[PDB]
């Protein structure tokens, strides 16, 4: 069973774990990596009821498992904000342009 879906893609806690450590690495490093240039700040103008405090960022999840290097980023990401807490999973499968719809 997946502890998020996002699309046709399921994670488990320990995928979103994984990726949100390299993220948040990345985030006090002052580095980024990919054309996109991740991790970066999340606005969060949906609305998303996530019971973590601001700011946020983020920062891809692959359903290969593999952490994020640079290419192709795919559409699911990890949300975690300045204290290194997870606030969401969110994709933008499903959404228009580069809107996001949770990850369920
Ligand atoms: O870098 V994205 O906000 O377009 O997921
Ligand atoms: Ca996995």
């Amino acid at each position: 069973a997946c502890d998020y879906t996002c699309g046709s893609n399921c994670y488990s806690s320990s995928d979103v774990s994984t990726a949100q450590a390299a993220g948040y690495k990345l985030h006090e490093d002052g580095e980024t990596v990919g054309s996109n240039s991740y991790p970066h700040k999340y606005n969060n103008y949906e609305g998303f009821d996530f019971s973590v405090s601001s700011p946020y960022y983020e920062w891809p999840i692959l359903s290969s498992g593999d952490v994020y290097s640079g290419g192709s980023p795919g559409a699911d990401r990890v949300v975690f904000n300045e204290n290194n807490q997870l606030a969401g999973v969110i994709t933008h499968t499903g959404a228009s342009g580069n809107n996001f719809v949770e990850c369920t």
